[PDB]
């Protein structure tokens, strides 16, 4: 499944996705995803929409 992260950083803010066998693996990548791009927030994920989202 393709999945979506919403960025709502103080420095970064975007859109991207990520292919992954469910989401518990792509809550991983875009947790890395966002640590490794300096981001430290607050996260919900909506399965209706596939999205995760990460607010600083």
């Amino acid at each position: 499944m393709t999945y979506k992260l919403i960025l709502n950083g103080k420095t970064l803010k975007g859109e991207t996705t990520t292919e992954a066998v469910d989401a518990a693996t792509a809550e991983k990548v875009f947790k890395q995803y966002a640590n490794d791009n300096g981001v430290d927030g607050e996260w919900t994920y909506d399965d209706a929409t596939k999205t995760f989202t990460v607010t600083e």
